[PDB]
């Protein structure tokens, strides 16, 4: 479309990450605008499936979601160009010495910002399916934005090399293949655990299979050290066995915007 831009109007400067399917760079569109560039490593992924993410981002545009700016899809090395988030992923940020100094009022603010982005996705009739701290990005001004739309779908299917985050996925989605906005709410509850514990892995020392088995037996993570009851009740609401009895993202954004600290 008019999402295509000439290659020359993009200068790649600093390599930020390397995956099996390519690379992530910080760069510049036309000298002016600071951007992030995702590079497709040829042949590993299809070019079709690599761009599936961008095509979805074309239609998914909100303040609390990382914005697409453009693509380069005319010759071999395929680029996806987006809004740049200075602080990197929320997970990595929480584990850093800086994030480890970020107190509970601001942590609850983080989660509310994410609940807002998810309220949009809900309202837009989409699902994310890959909602975790690793897939949220932090700006200089400490704004949290939902990233990584590889597994995202419109309601009523998986991209190449995909892989669901077992420990973040609702049991009904694992066992019955039932991905809905309500399975994202489960994920959000796990994301809340990640925020309050400063980027700790879900179910410490437990294997994915132990997790799957334990959940079918009615296990939920016990209240975490230094996490107020009111916050744990919100997590608990997200992990309700019966999907239909889990809250809306509109409710979560409201209640978290409403928790004073
Ligand atoms: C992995 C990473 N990304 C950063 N910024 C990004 N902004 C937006 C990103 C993104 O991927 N967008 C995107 C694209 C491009 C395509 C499809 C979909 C999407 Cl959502 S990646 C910063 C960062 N840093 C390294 C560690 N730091 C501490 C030590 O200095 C700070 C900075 N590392």
């Amino acid at each position: 479309p008019a999402w295509e831009i000439p290659r020359e109007s993009i200068k790649l400067v600093k390599k930020l990450g390397a995956g099996q399917f390519g690379e992530v760079w910080m760069g510049y569109y036309n000298n002016s605008t600071k951007v992030a560039v995702k590079t497709l490593k040829p042949g590993t992924m299809s070019v079709q499936a690599f761009l599936e993410e961008a095509n979805l981002m074309k239609t998914l545009q909100h303040d609390k979601l990382v914005r697409l700016y453009a693509v380069v899809t005319k010759e071999e090395p395929i680029y996806i160009i987006t809004e740049f988030m200075a602080k990197g992923s929320l997970l990595d940020f929480l584990k850093s010495d800086e994030g480890g100094k970020v107190l509970l009022p601001k942590l609850i603010d983080f989660s509310a910002q994410i609940a807002e982005g998810m309220a949009y996705i809900e309202r837009k009739n989409y699902i994310h399916r890959d909602l975790r701290a690793a897939n949220v990005l932090v700006s200089e001004s400490l704004m949290c934005k939902i990233a990584d739309f590889g597994l995202a779908r419109v309601i009523e299917t998986a991209r190449e090399g995909a892989k669901f985050p077992i420990k973040w996925t609702a049991p009904e989605a694992i066992n019955f293949g039932c991905f809905t906005i309500k399975s994202n709410v489960w994920s959000f509850g796990i994301l809340l655990y990640e925020i309050v514990t400063y980027g700790k892995i879900p179910y410490p020392g437990r294997t994915n299979a132990d997790v799957m088995s334990a959940l079918s037996q009615g296990y939920r993570m016990p209240r975490m050290e230094n996490c107020p009851d009111e916050l744990y009740d919100i997590m608990k609401m997200c992990w309700k066995e019966k999907a239909e009895e889990r809250p809306t993202f509109d409710y979560l954004q409201s209640v978290l915007d409403d928790f004073y600290t």
